[PDB]
């Protein structure tokens, strides 16, 4: 339950937040699934990121790293000045990157020239706030902005959680309202044409003229996923999710 002050962020929660905050720059790679207990996948993941930076197709990567006991840590990897690769890291419990032997071995193998920037800053004050701090760290470290100090962290923990969870709640409700409208418009189809979508909007017996004409307007080869995404950007679907409060 997102309203619970002790809610543990999931992988999807962090992905949704990082996409929301950073996603307008397509040169930032947002990595979803990486865990220290999966060494082969970790090395594959870091190598892909380093190859995308080498080629110039990506400038930076933000990586929510899953450690022991469902703990989350923040790693960012960017092109530095000159020809440097900069690895910035912060564990919200203040534990050194050096404690993470697997990760240090991986990095030494793939990029032994990398500049390691372990901020080593205790931030969390309970067993539940890794998620909020990893998100706030990844956003700031990505742009070479200073992360919250131990004192600011203590002062801001509930505020940064509340701001992030407000988005998560809105995101979930808008997406649920968009997916339900998408289901009524798709009927027995997995995919529809623009023409069939418009037919289905004109024929719909529940929407009103304003909502149907705001819809075609707000809209200015379509799947459940792409139509859901479209409907989620529409003002009147956002209105319905806002009432669901």
């Amino acid at each position: 339950d997102l309203s619970n002050p002790e809610y543990l962020y999931t992988e999807d929660d962090i992905n949704q937040l990082l996409k929301h905050y950073l996603g307008l720059d397509d040169r930032i790679s947002i990595i979803q699934h990486v865990a220290l207990n999966e060494s082969l996948l970790l090395k594959q993941t870091l190598h892909q990121v380093l190859s995308d930076i080498f080629s110039g197709m990506q400038e930076k990567a933000v990586i929510p790293l899953h450690t022991g006991n469902n703990h989350w840590v923040a790693m960012a990897i960017k092109k530095g000045m000159n020809d440097d690769i900069v690895i910035s890291y912060n564990d919200p419990m203040g534990v050194s990157i050096d404690d993470k032997v697997t990760l240090i071995n991986c990095i030494k193998e793939l990029c032994p020239g990398a500049k390691i920037n372990d901020l080593q800053t205790v931030q969390q004050t309970n067993v539940y706030d890794c998620g909020p701090f990893v998100v706030d760290n990844l956003i700031k470290m990505s742009q070479g902005q200073p992360i919250l100090s131990t004192e600011e962290a203590k002062q801001q923990a509930q505020n940064i959680r509340q701001s992030q969870v407000n988005f998560l709640s809105e995101n979930r409700m808008i997406t649920s309202a968009a997916a339900a409208l998408a289901d009524t418009l798709l009927k027995n189809n997995n995919r529809i044409t623009e023409g069939v979508l418009v037919d289905r909007i004109f024929d719909n017996k529940i929407l009103s003229v304003q909502e149907k004409q705001q819809l075609l307007n707000n809209l200015l080869s379509l799947t459940k996923e792409s139509l859901t995404r479209m409907l989620a950007s529409t003002h009147f679907v956002q209105q319905q999710a806002n009432v669901l409060l």
